[PDB]
């Protein structure tokens, strides 16, 4: 929990360009865990927000024509600034509009972490999770993050196998856009970002899930979301401790 | 509840074009039925969406210029991609900008299931809800659902009114923009649906509405939402068979 | 408890041009104490709908490009329907394109209330300490109802002002609290475009008298449950409890 910890105390602010489904639950996911969401969108305001935030977290859930020069725009001010990007590359295996923009951007801009599921890192990079993860890491030279039944970060020389979450989480639009999100907020400004902050953020999400799963006043995935954010932001050392499973390790 | 059950197991591509207030809600009462919504509004990927989507909502909460042309061309791609169309037309009755975009919009594609309350189908016709649904299915020759005290469905040549809910429904934003959004799950690639999949997806949600009001935990509107949302998610044959409430006219 | 009664009764019709983080939230805490929200954001039927409203709220928590000019001519729009508008200058210190950008629109409009924290407030008149002296100076500038949120609210309207101390330390921690506020005001305007000082009172203390209520509740565990329970206590407040709970103080 040493990050964590730092989340509360200092209150990063994180600035979210994310989607129109995800806004609210990703901004109260960060404050819950002590972050500063900020949604800022205009890039005429990029450059005084970014010299002052720790994260941007970028996600193209609702990509439209509206928005793709504004994000390489800001993507670009991000890199000039020194303001760590987390890319969540939603759906791209679902287009060619979504693949074209994604493969713009990586050219356009360096990001700090990857995020998705392994059928979105396997589209961005043209099989088992890991092998996915170090393949894309070998293209873009950044970590990745792939969520799935267990999480696989790739970082450096080191790859890691994650195993906590609940299946609530699935039935919760967003889940794993507010994971982006407090990735984003774990980063503190590091354009490479320790293998421990992202291990950190992911496992924070996911005990919290399962802890807020097993409240005796989860009654489905409507309850589940409200007690997630209570369990966030309640979450505790011996809580993370005790039930964090980190299943592997490879060093390479 | 046969949809409801084909719905949790196929898990069904449902896109849904609607208003900023209510995405999420949307999206995760969608879910909570067990379909599989997207909210994607750039008409560059809907033809490659479109073509395994079982369903397009199409709703026009807050209807803008930025959004308008995208709207009729994406309405064009549903129906060439054999895409049924839910379409919202919400307060069509309060300007002339939202009755012209509604005109144009219907004059330029065929939708497959118009619903709103009494006053947005009256203002796009032009009393009782049963004598304006089967003036608007005149008119259009497509399903009408009439949300109101009592539900109202015309489709062909039955008229159905439903009678199940909850008052703590209007206190939710986007309760009704939510049901636009379950009619589309319970569409299932039908361009012509049989009145008895709407009938079904109107009564899941209010019967799911009932029932989260006489939950001992609802304390009001606030808690109401993650109760409907938990009760949708369980909702079971017997509770459905045993609370609705249904009339032929 | 007065105007509240009224909300409840008349179901007035709120309109809100505000941000898209806050939009379902503001729109439930609006429904939550009878209002009838609607954000419409199309200048093409602010004529009309302006004339059977009765506030507009224009909130810039996320301003772009797409929004500026939309934004001045719905503000005008209201001028001219005589629709009391309850402006939120989200942020404006943390960037010179907000700073630029609310100038203009208070030399293009006449607002009704400007309603922000003390940085927020502060930030538009320096660039024309005590949250008190802060509103005054605002008050001064632009003749208009101004409400400072902070661990004592302050509300300055005309000769008067008033300090609140109600509310929950939780609702800092659910997004758009503040925001949900600014609507909540406008939900108090009844289209009075010089809105007296009780209805902005009242609008201040049922919102945050629900939060103390709502945060006591045996049901909060945390800020993620307290959110449903703070809609379902403006459901429920009643004059009884807004009685025994409120703390005024005029200055
Ligand atoms: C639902 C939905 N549709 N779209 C396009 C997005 C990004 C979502 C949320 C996914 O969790
Ligand atoms: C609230 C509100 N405003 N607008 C324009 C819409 C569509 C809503 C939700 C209605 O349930
Ligand atoms: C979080 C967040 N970011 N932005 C830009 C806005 C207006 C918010 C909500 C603050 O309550
Ligand atoms: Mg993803
Ligand atoms: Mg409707
Ligand atoms: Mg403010």
């Amino acid at each position: 929990m040493n990050y964590l910890n730092n989340i509360r105390i200092e209150n990063p602010l994180t600035i979210c360009y994310t989607n129109d489904v995800v806004k609210n639950f990703t901004a109260n996911g960060l404050l819950s865990i002590g972050a500063s969401p900020a949604m800022s969108e205009a890039p005429e305001e990029a450059e005084e927000f970014y010299k002052v935030a720790q994260a941007l977290l970028i996600n193209i859930g609702t990509l439209t024509a509206q928005n793709e020069q504004d994000i390489i725009a800001i993507a670009q001010t991000a890199n000039e600034a020194g303001l760590p990007i987390v890319f969540d590359p939603v759906a791209v295996g679902a287009s060619t509009y979504r693949k074209q923009f994604c493969k713009l951007l990586l050219k356009s801009a360096k990001v700090s972490v990857i995020k998705g599921n392994a059928s979105e890192i396997l589209a961005l990079i043209d099989l088992d999770a890991v092998t996915i993860a170090k393949k894309a890491y070998a293209i873009y030279k950044t970590a990745i993050v792939i969520t799935g039944k267990e999480d696989v970060i790739v970082q450096g020389d080191k790859a890691i196998v994650l195993a906590n979450g609940s299946p609530l989480l699935a039935r919760v639009t967003g889940a794993g856009c507010l994971l982006g999100g407090i990735i984003a907020g774990f980063l503190f400004r590091e354009t490479e970002p320790d293998i421990e902050a992202l291990i950190e953020a992911v496992s924070v999400f996911n005990i919290a899930a399962e802890v807020a799963a097993e409240n005796e006043n989860c009654g489905g995935p409507g309850t589940f979301s409200p007690l997630l954010l209570d369990t966030l932001y309640h979450l505790n050392e011996t809580t993370y401790q005790q039930r964090i499973r980190i299943q592997e390790v490879e060093e390479n």
